């Protein structure tokens, strides 16, 4: 990070901001923040008032405007993607044009400025995905892990990160915004190209959690059979029984309760 | 069938073929068969010898190519796709290109042209996907899922149609050609816009195969959970435990061997 | 409105919920908000709870989103725009993109769905422009503009309206949310194919507003020339000194006091 | 321009050819016309009868065409517009196609060919623009002026030049076409990237001038605010009461009729 | 031609021009010159001062300007072509761009707009091509044929016209202008769908015109078989020796000096 | 051959196997097979089981597909085309997309990638073509010989290579597929940037080679007149009677007897 440029696509996201406010009072070069909306941007600029913060107007559908922030950065956190699952439902073409293509040319652009590492973030619900989100999501992850088959590493690594969520007897897994920024850092140093992370996550049932108020699917079957354990995080090589939440740590009241107060959000009736 | 004009798109395939011999000797107008190779185009027109068959060059991955093919057609059966399990996997992207974004070309054109019933031919891979050709082909299920909702029937009918295999003790679906051709035929008269049909198969155990010589998903869960029931196929219509080769009628060598005599193809040392 | 539909492309901006909240008790028939951003989209959708609020996921740079959310629409009020001026300046081509270039698409969208009326959404900035900002918008007013003359008015009708700001000696326009939506509708019911419309507005000069506490040019000379008085508007229609902040009617605390109470934003220490 | 290899777009104007007789019997390696009129670069072949001129076909809008003419290219003078005010009045979307998006593809192109300097010729309409010629040429300043922000000089060095008009009691600016080349040729030596260079020229009355036969807005308020003098220059160099014709050295028939003289196309009765 | 609506493409070329004069002082509704050059078309405005003459900035090389001139055109002459020997040798994709590409969207868009008749001028090149021009001509021909075959007539009625050049012992066409309109007004009434017409024309040696001072194969042997004979005219009419300058009527100086007396343009001492 | 590395669009054609069987046993690096048919590949794969041969799917319509294809190939041999003349005659717009625009694609990425040599397949219909495939061929050889002139030949040597037909008293040219590959190999060792290379080849009458079972133009005139002779083949260089199957060594029953033995598919009655 001495004198190395950051690229954030999806920037304003609520992941870009986690990463942000790690990164910021670093030494790091200068962040790039990529994204569609100069409103979300405008706020981000004036709060901050931090130099290194650099805004980029542009959306990874276009491959000039992706280019144009491409330019001499080093690593580039890849979040931009159409998330939610209605808006996918009914627009599957744009999760396309987005989440698929998006990342095409992220990657194609990276390459060309000969970007050290792509990170991808991706979903729990790319495994065995039933919704279009989930099912463009598991498309983006074999893209880039084409991708990187093709590319020699040390011109550019290229890897990525599922998590389930952050922030009735089913499970659910639990992950905050700083777990998440944690599993990113992680694959920044530590994944070869065509890796898939994964964070080890407590996984509570969603009944007992609504209590301390005074299934997911991470690694499919065949994932986990193929899979390397790191500790706190399994990995995915690239090619040439399944990780839940109904099987990791599950936690009650007691547990759930503490890793709330944490959550510098939900600690707030001042 | 009076006077009426089908269009098959990857019409020079193992199924485009099929519903030829099946379609030809009727009383319809003209059968198109679209496809990007003039090599299986010429082997067809030469053997058929029959004048409702024409012959489109061109590809679904071009809209201009589609239209004029598209030109006063009534139905379409969208056959066309990269299909193959490893070429998906290295090449997810023209998997992208032909399987999501070449089917919203024949849509947006079918639309278009006014025709009257598109069906897109689909696969058991679709149902939970592991793989790139199977992702790719559940985003083409909500990609003409979702174009079905905004199209009023009676301009555009649009359905879609998952098929498992044609022609060690795991399990795995038993169709023929013959069987595939029925499944279309079927979705043509009785599918709803938006609906996909599933044959009902029987599923030997491939280790029970082999002997005759003298698992598959068919369904998700919450598809099982939503669909209709009509005989010998499932109906999943479109919104707004899980049918598998494991538990359809499972046959052993008995029932094996018969259903391979009726093969055209493997009743062949003549 | 009787079984009407509007289109708001930007339909998540200040404007687009202006006219929703205006809209919605009415007795029109669908309200389609039109924008790229899901998350918006997903407040304005919980909040409002309302059934004639449809959403559509899309973005004007693209021909083939705009086109799906343009089917069957009777009025398109065209909101979308990158209207930042530093965003702007450094992102003049991203300006292109969007604020010309979405709107040729939307135009073009527009006359192919036979949409009844299209009102575009300009600036004040847009009359003698110094910035990218300013200067796109009156390139997307001549676009719209050229537009319309080549189009018969019983086909569609495309018109537009400028407006200076909404919501130390030197002077600025005084418009409030409730007054910019005011302007659309009049453009609606009042506007002839190629018209800009202008809303006269008292123009307070900065220093005297901020006391309250307890130059904008609207029409370039040329168009004041060309123009047409309407009473509380101007109209410049199409070919084939000037109106500003100083020379309207001008106010001092007694007024600026009083029209801020309205807004029902500042009014806020509840 | 040892060795050295000019392009000029639109090669085979006005100014192209005036720029022409006067880089020609020069020691300069290759002078690149580029335009797309296959006559007028059959005629300019033809009577100059010299080694150095080499003829491109091609088009500003088109990148690939661009490429081509701009290989090994050490200098562009970028002269390719759509300049007429009505043809941009009627047809404001091929004068965004050409001036603004054209002059994206020549500086992208310029870039990647590592073209060490680019001077984009510009007009007086530009500053506070009324027409969508000027209009379009205002944005095209903006454009070429984010381009250089991002690009390092000693890379590609990015700059352009306002000119008025060249060859009843109002007044214009008196410019020759000789006098047009000067203010490139100094914006070759001179300029810094993203500077505007305008050339301080006399403006007579046009009443005045029709006598000689036996208000222009070349730098907005802001723009002579900030900017630097050179003598027979103005420099706006970029960021991060006014210049008129009605206001520099103001001629009468004496001086009008004595510039005429020199023009080699006035004096012509012989 | 009561109240029809004519477009011209390249409309402001030698042939535009002379199609102009023909049909001007006529009853015809508009005449639409449709091309690149705002210079050329405004010098043809001034002169003709003729409210029946509009005039459209656009090229054939794009589809969306092809449409706005083509919007209720009853008549399209087809003249847009690059022309020239070397620059098509040279920038042979410049010459595939717009002979070829050009014409599939002068014809798309005139099928669109229920245009009834185009006609594509041709040239005596294409007739066993052996440079690009011709080679691009040949493909037009074949483009515009292929076209004709997929649409029905009484849409829209799409022929074609080849002629030899216009105004040492080897032999060469002898056409005028004049000779070369009426070519075009005879494929105009009596072509049908898919024709190539020719007009049979003296045929002088070059050696023998510049005496009167004071081979070229219009049809291929294979085309002179098929082809059909209309008086001063061959049909070639689209399936599902040679006609050449060596054998027509050949002239010498007396009749070679007479048909030149007739040319506006060399009776010119004047 | 030493580490390097050959790709062949259009590679699992009847040449692109003929160069497989002859280049795979050697000591070259990897065969690069490029094209649209998975199932070709795959027939391919299974038999050669060897581990030179790479399969990439994609297609020379597609510019993004042939870069990924072309990255660190030393050797092109370009072998992608619509050659059939029906199919080219009903869509010479698909000829246009593969055998032209194809072809440039190909030469753009190849130039790109630093590639060494491009040899590109044409055939003897391209000398006076009078059909679509035979004219789009003259196109493409026009296309490679333009690029050749722009593109230093140390760079990227671009070259071509004709040939007549391989494996009633009139004649036509006898070429083995062995053959064709010779031409290839030749081509590839000794053409300079520009040439077209053509066999020189046996012509037997049609009606005598009917009766050994128990005209063609290969240069035009013009083409024969440039030519340099090489011994077994001719060389036409890039500019800046005629070579047929009448005037070859015309061979008689004798003969033509002994030629068809060798092909390896002809002596099949075992
Ligand atoms: N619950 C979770 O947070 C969660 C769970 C699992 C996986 N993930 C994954 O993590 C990634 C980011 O998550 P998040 O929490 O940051 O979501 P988010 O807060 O919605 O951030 C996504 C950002 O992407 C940007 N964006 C969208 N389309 C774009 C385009 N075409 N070009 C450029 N930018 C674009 C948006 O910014 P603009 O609107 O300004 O363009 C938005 O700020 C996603 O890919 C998601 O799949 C998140
Ligand atoms: N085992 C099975 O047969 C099976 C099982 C489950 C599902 N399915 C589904 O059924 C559908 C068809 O199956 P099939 O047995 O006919 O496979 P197939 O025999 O490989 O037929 C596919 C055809 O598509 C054509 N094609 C490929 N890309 C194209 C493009 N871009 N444009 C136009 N045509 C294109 C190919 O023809 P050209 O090469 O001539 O273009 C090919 O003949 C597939 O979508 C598949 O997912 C099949
Ligand atoms: N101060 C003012 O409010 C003011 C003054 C003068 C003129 N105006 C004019 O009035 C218009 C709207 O003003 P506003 O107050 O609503 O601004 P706003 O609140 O920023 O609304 C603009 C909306 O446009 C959407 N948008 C941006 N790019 C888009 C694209 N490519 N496709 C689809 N949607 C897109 C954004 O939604 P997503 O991010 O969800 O896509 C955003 O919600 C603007 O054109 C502006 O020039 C406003
Ligand atoms: N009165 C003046 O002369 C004056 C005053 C102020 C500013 N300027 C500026 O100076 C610049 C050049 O002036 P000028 O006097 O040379 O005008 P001009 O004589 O009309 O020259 C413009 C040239 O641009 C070429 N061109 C147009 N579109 C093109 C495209 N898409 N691709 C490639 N070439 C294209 C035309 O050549 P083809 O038709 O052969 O392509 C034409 O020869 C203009 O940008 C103008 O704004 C001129
Ligand atoms: N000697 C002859 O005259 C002769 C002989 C045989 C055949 N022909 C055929 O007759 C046709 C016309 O001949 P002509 O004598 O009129 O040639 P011309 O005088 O050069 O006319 C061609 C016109 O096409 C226009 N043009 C070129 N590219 C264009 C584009 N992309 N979009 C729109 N317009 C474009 C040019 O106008 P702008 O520069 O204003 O766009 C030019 O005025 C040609 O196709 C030619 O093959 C002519
Ligand atoms: N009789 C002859 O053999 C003969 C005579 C004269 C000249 N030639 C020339 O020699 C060349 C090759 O001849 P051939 O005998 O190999 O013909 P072929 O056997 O038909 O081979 C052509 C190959 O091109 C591939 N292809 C077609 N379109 C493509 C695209 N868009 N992208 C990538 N690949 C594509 C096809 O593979 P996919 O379907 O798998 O893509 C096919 O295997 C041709 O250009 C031809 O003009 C041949």
């Amino acid at each position: 990070f001495d004198d190395k440029i950051l690229l954030i696509t999806g920037g304003t996201g609520s992941f870009g901001n986690a990463v942000m406010k790690r990164f910021l009072d670093s030494n790091i070069k200068e962040i790039r923040i990529f994204s569609r909306d100069e409103k979300k941007q405008d706020d981000i600029r004036k709060k901050y008032n931090n130099s290194k913060l650099k805004f980029y107007i542009g959306d990874v559908r276009d491959s000039q405007s992706v280019e144009t922030a491409m330019r001499d950065v080093d690593y580039v956190f890849h979040a931009a993607a159409l998330k939610q699952v209605p808006s996918c439902e009914f627009f599957p073409v744009e999760a396309v044009k987005t989440n698929i293509i998006g990342t095409e040319n992220v990657l194609q652009s990276a390459i060309h400025q000969n970007v050290k590492k792509v990170i991808c973030l991706s979903t729990d619900k790319a495994a065995y995905p039933i919704n279009a989100m989930g099912i463009s999501k598991a498309m983006m992850e074999k893209v880039f892990v084409a991708k990187s088959r093709n590319i020699r590493s040390e011109q550019t690594l290229i890897c990525g990160t599922r998590y389930g969520n952050v922030m009735p007897d089913m499970t659910r897994f639990l992950m905050s915004l700083e777990d998440a920024v944690e599993l990113v850092v992680h694959a920044f140093k530590h994944a070869e190209t065509g890796d898939i992370m994964v964070q080890k996550a407590p996984s509570s049932t969603v009944g007992d959690l609504a209590t301390a108020l005074l299934a997911e699917t991470l690694l499919t079957r065949e994932e986990y059979a193929q899979c390397e354990d790191m500790g706190d995080y399994f990995r995915v090589p690239a090619d040439s029984y399944e990780y839940n939440s109904d099987n990791t740590h599950i936690l009650t009241v007691e547990e759930i309760k503490e890793k709330l107060l944490t959550l510098e959000y939900v600690r707030n009736e001042l």
